[PDB]
């Protein structure tokens, strides 16, 4: 499954892919929305958090 020390608890779930946006930087952002949390409370997640099946996350929103 998903190895390491050092990542995310259990808890924290993803929704929905809220929206995305790319920084002046560069680095693209994914609007979380913490399924606990509701949509006023959502923040702003890079594309480089690791969340429990966050890339699938972002390969649908996107495709769809």
């Amino acid at each position: 499954g998903s190895s390491g020390s050092s990542g995310k608890p259990e808890w924290m779930m993803i929704h929905r892919i809220l929206n995305h946006s790319v920084d002046k930087k560069g680095h693209v952002h994914y609007l979380i929305k913490w399924r606990d949390l509701p949509y006023d409370q959502a923040s702003w997640e890079s594309e480089d958090v690791e969340i429990q099946d966050y890339d699938l996350f972002k390969q649908s929103y996107w495709n769809h």
